[PDB]
C-alpha cells in the first residue's frame, strides 16, 4: 500500500493547440502554431493542428470521461489568440464563452481547473513584432493575463504562467524545432529573459485581482547522470540541471540572478543590464509545477556546442525514444526542496508515449504505460513520505493529440482517440489511473 495525503490532487492534463481543433473559428486570430505546422517540412507528415482531437466541439464529451474516470483536477490551457485575436487590443467573446463553459461543465461536475495561461500558442500578430524577444511582450502578457484573470478567476484559482519556457526559448528560437522556428542564441537568451519578466508581471496583476488565488509556474526537467565517475562529466551534469532544469527560471525567482554555470556559458547571450530586471522577477509564488519524462547519461565533450553530449543508455525507452528512469522524478522532487524549498510542488505533466493499437476485444492494453505511470507514482509518494510537500500529480494526457514537431505520430494519452472517427478509447491505463484515484494511491 501507498495512501497519498488526505486531499492530494489527482489529475490529467492538456494544451489548447494540441487537442482543440478549429483554430480560426469563431474570430480566434492565427498562432504561431497554426502558421508553422502549415509551412512545409516543419512537422513530421505535414500534421497540423487544424482537427486535432476536434475538443473544440467535443469537449462536453471529453470532460465527461475526465468525471467518470473520477479524476479531481482538469489541467488545461487557454488559446491566447481566441481571446485576444490580435494579441493585445480587442477582446473575442466567443474565445471566453468557450472557455467559460469548459470551466462551469468542471465545476459542475466537482472537477478542479487548472489554467495554463500561455501553452506555447502565442498570437502571430505578436509574432510579428517579435514575440518573445521583443521586451515589451511583459506588457502584452501582463494585459492577457489580467483578461483572463478578471473573466475566470471567479471560478478558477489555481493558474499557471507558463509552461516550460526553456523549451518556449530554447527550442523555439536556437533550435528552430518549434514555433517560431529560429536559430539564433542571442534571441533565445533575450527569451528566457523575456519569459521571466512576463511571468511576473502575470503574478504582480494577480495579486491585484484575485484575493483568493494561487499562481505558479511550470518547468520541464530531466535527471541528469553523469557517464563516468570523472570530474568533467559530473560538471556537465551540473550545467545541464542548472540549464535544463528549474534552476534557470528558479534561481532568478527566488535568489535574483541566473545560475552560476548559466553565467559562464551565456553571459554574451543575455541583455545587457539584465540584472536591473531581476528585482522585479523575484515576484512571490505560490506554487512550482515540474513536468517529468525521462533521464539522460551525459558526459563533457569538447566538441559539443555548451560541452556536452549525450550518451544513450541500453534501457527501457519509449516510443520518443525516451529512457525510462523512473527515480529521476523523486531525485527531482528531492532536489527542488533542497535547492529552493518552495511552498508546494505538483507534477503537473509525467507520462509516456507508446505504439498503442486497439485488440480485436475493442480495448488498448497499453501495460508499458500502466508500468510507466505505476513507478513514478511510486517515486513521487517516496518524496511525500520525505518532506516533500507534494499537493498534486497530473498525467500527460488525457488524450492522444498533436505531438508538436512529431504530429499525430507520438500518442501520450490515457484515452485514445481514432483520428478517422473522433471516437475516444479509454485506456486500460486510463482504468488502471481512475482506479488509483479512488483508492488516493498505489496498491500492489
Ligand atoms: O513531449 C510530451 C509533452 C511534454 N510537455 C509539454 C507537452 O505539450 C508535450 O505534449
Amino acid at each position: 500500500v501507498k495512501k497519498f495525503p488526505e486531499g492530494f490532487l489527482w489529475g490529467v492534463a492538456t494544451a489548447s493547440y494540441q487537442i482543440e481543433g478549429s483554430p480560426l473559428a469563431d474570430g480566434a486570430g492565427m498562432s504561431i502554431w497554426h502558421t508553422f505546422s502549415h509551412t512545409p517540412g516543419n512537422v513530421k507528415n505535414g500534421d497540423t493542428g487544424d482537427v486535432a482531437c476536434d475538443h473544440y466541439n467535443r469537449w462536453k464529451e471529453d470532460i465527461e470521461i475526465i468525471e467518470k474516470l473520477g479524476v479531481k483536477a482538469y489541467r488545461f490551457s487557454i488559446s491566447w489568440p481566441r481571446i485576444l485575436p490580435e494579441g493585445t487590443g480587442r477582446v473575442n467573446q466567443k474565445g471566453l464563452d468557450f472557455y467559460n463553459r469548459i470551466i462551469d461543465t468542471l465545476l459542475e461536475k466537482g472537477i478542479t481547473p487548472f489554467v495554463t495561461i500561455y501553452h506555447w500558442d502565442l498570437p502571430f500578430a505578436l509574432q510579428l513584432k517579435g514575440g518573445w524577444a521583443n521586451r515589451e511582450i511583459a506588457d502584452w502578457f501582463a494585459e492577457y493575463s489580467r483578461v483572463l484573470f478578471e473573466n475566470f478567476g471567479d471560478r478558477v484559482k489555481n493558474w499557471i504562467t507558463l509552461n516550460e519556457p526553456w523549451v518556449v526559448a530554447i527550442v523555439g528560437h536556437l533550435y528552430g524545432v518549434h514555433a517560431p522556428g529560429m536559430r539564433d542564441i542571442y534571441v533565445a537568451f533575450r527569451a528566457v529573459h523575456n519569459l521571466l519578466r512576463a511571468h511576473a508581471r502575470a503574478v504582480k496583476v494577480f495579486r491585484e485581482t484575485v484575493k483568493d488565488g494561487k499562481i505558479g509556474i511550470v518547468f520541464n526537467n530531466g535527471y541528469f547522470e553523469p557517464a563516468s565517475e570523472k570530474e568533467e562529466d559530473i560538471r556537465a551534469v551540473r550545467f545541464m540541471h542548472q540549464f535544463n532544469n528549474y534552476p534557470l527560471f528558479l534561481n532568478p525567482i527566488y535568489r535574483g540572478d541566473y545560475p552560476e554555470l548559466v553565467l559562464e556559458f551565456a553571459r554574451e547571450y543575455l541583455p545587457e543590464n539584465y540584472k536591473d530586471d531581476m528585482s522585479e522577477i523575484q515576484e512571490k509564488i505560490d506554487f512550482v509545477g515540474l513536468n517529468y519524462y525521462s533521464g539522460h547519461l551525459v558526459k563533457f565533450d569538447p566538441d559539443a556546442p555548451a560541452k556536452v553530449s549525450f550518451v544513450e543508455r541500453d534501457l527501457p525507452k519509449t516510443a520518443m525514444g525516451w529512457e525510462i528512469v523512473p527515480e529521476g522524478i523523486y531525485w527531482i522532487l528531492k532536489k527542488v526542496k533542497e535547492e529552493y524549498n518552495p511552498p508546494e510542488v505538483y507534477i503537473t505533466e509525467n507520462g509516456a508515449a507508446f505504439d498503442d493499437v486497439v485488440s480485436e476485444d475493442g480495448r488498448v492494453h497499453d501495460q508499458n504505460r500502466i508500468d510507466y505511470l505505476k513507478a513514478h507514482i511510486g517515486q513521487a509518494w517516496k518524496a511525500i513520505q520525505e518532506g516533500v510537500p507534494l499537493k498534486g500529480y497530473f498525467v500527460w494526457s488525457l488524450l492522444d493529440n498533436f505531438e508538436w514537431a512529431e504530429g499525430y505520430s507520438k500518442r501520450f494519452g490515457i484515452v485514445y482517440v481514432d483520428y478517422s472517427t473522433q471516437k475516444r478509447i479509454v485506456k486500460d491505463s486510463g482504468y488502471w489511473y481512475s482506479n488509483v484515484v479512488k483508492n488516493n494511491g498505489l496498491e500492489d
